């Protein structure tokens, strides 16, 4: 499914995101659009062969499991296939215990490069929440 800015700006509101470990909404919805275009069925390869899944692009690296990142660690407990559901939920769920692992939002490379210091608001102006 690829989510409209303010459909998915209230579908994260109501999982509760908003200001979730102090991040505002706007926050999650500029990550969503940079990481993957607000698709929940986006996959991107790694170089080190891991593979990032769904709507906020969680790494198999350390997330969820794929079976074919040897090695690693499946820290949200869940089939990777299961972040690219039209329900955004389980996405959602692994995103609050990433975010809450110490480093923040900084975890999403493009909200550190895309996000982080602008306007954030501005993602979710206009919007029925
Ligand atoms: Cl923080
Ligand atoms: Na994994």
């Amino acid at each position: 499914k690829v989510f409209g800015r303010c459909e998915l700006a209230a579908a994260m509101k109501r999982h509760g995101l908003d200001n979730y470990r102090g991040y505002s909404l706007g926050n999650w919805v500029c990550a969503a659009k940079f990481e993957s275009n607000f698709n929940t069925q986006a996959t991107n390869r790694n170089t080190d062969g891991s593979t990032d899944y769904g709507i906020l692009q969680i790494n198999s690296r350390w997330w969820c499991n794929d079976g074919r990142t040897p090695g690693s660690r499946n820290l949200c407990n869940i089939p990777c296939s299961a972040l690219l559901s039209s329900d955004i939920t389980a996405s959602v769920n692994c995103a609050k215990k990433i975010v809450s692992d110490g480093n923040g939002m900084n975890a999403w490379v493009a909200w550190r490069n895309r996000c982080k210091g602008t306007d954030v608001q501005a993602w979710i102006r206009g919007c029925r929440l």
